[PDB]
């Protein structure tokens, strides 16, 4: 609950910062790609952002349709006077070109949001490159590719400090297959969060992600650990009060250990 809620706060502040960056130029017709949208847990953040068009895509067809129904549920509120239009696409973004699936092949995006997703595409080089292409190729110049991914530096640091192939606490466990072997692609580990799931992830060496993004003319805006990001954004008072409205003034030490494995990143498309 508290970890989910804290990640929502991180996504709210992150989406909020870059919606305003986009609006500090074009306030009109803001088009967003939500790569790996999941069950639609970001729809209300895009609604509060007052965007115009949202493309939600996920690999699980089940999730895409609950995301589509959740959007239809939202637009039948009385609160949804001008809710964004949306399309919902089932696709493997690490294997399929998404513009093959758009109703408008030539559409452009101001933001691509890829939250807790891109580390599933580092199974191989072509999959990581395909996801970057689906995320960045159709970005308008000056548009943003933002997202959250595990920090490989902090992952390895804790794995070496451990004396087994595992580490964690009562909230989470990370189990690597072998210690001391960290290939750029396919470095598989299992991430278990006590409550939620058990899904295999791949290590993302961020300098590599930074270099591959250059292929689509992306320049790194910033890269922060979850702790660096929290400490910086908590100084803005409306961020601080959003934290208190969401009931996040008291995260456990065990929850900080879990959430401090992650980083946020932002790339911008050049002219
Ligand atoms: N290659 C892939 N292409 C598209 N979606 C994927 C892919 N791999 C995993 N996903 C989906 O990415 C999502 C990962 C979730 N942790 C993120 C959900 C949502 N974006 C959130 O921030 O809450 C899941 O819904 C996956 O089904």
């Amino acid at each position: 609950f508290y970890l989910r809620n804290f990640n929502n706060w991180m996504k709210s502040v992150l989406i909020g910062e870059f919606l305003e960056k986009v609006r500090q130029k074009k306030k009109r017709d803001i088009t967003v790609l939500d790569l790996g949208c999941g069950k639609g847990g970001d729809l209300l953040k895009w609604k509060k952002g007052r965007i115009n068009k949202l493309v939600c895509t996920d690999i699980a067809d089940v999730s895409v349709k609950q995301c589509q129904q959740r959007y239809e549920d939202m637009k039948n509120r009385r609160d949804s006077e001008y809710i964004f239009s949306a399309e919902f696409i089932t696709a493997d973004s690490s294997k399929e070109l998404l513009i093959d699936k758009f109703r408008d092949p030539q559409m452009c995006f101001d933001i691509c949001s890829c939250q807790f997703v891109c580390h599933y595409s580092f199974e191989s080089y072509e999959q990581a490159d395909m996801m970057l292409r689906n995320a960045c190729e159709r970005l308008s110049p000056g548009g943003y590719f933002i997202g959250t991914t595990p920090n490989s530096f902090e992952l390895i640091r804790r794995l070496e400090a451990s004396e087994t192939e595992s580490f964690g606490n009562e909230i989470y466990t990370v189990k690597f297959q072998k210690k001391g072997d960290y290939p750029l692609f396919g470095c598989k580990y299992d991430f278990n969060l006590e409550g939620v799931v058990d899904v295999p992830e791949f290590l993302v060496y961020f300098p590599l992600l930074n270099e591959m993004a250059k292929k689509y003319n992306m320049k790194l805006v910033y890269k922060k650990t979850f702790l660096e990001f929290y400490e910086e954004k908590i100084k803005n008072n409306e961020n601080k009060m959003l934290l208190k409205r969401m009931g996040l003034g008291c995260l456990s030490k065990s929850e900080w250990e879990a959430t401090s494995i992650y980083l946020v990143f932002a790339f911008e498309k050049q002219q």
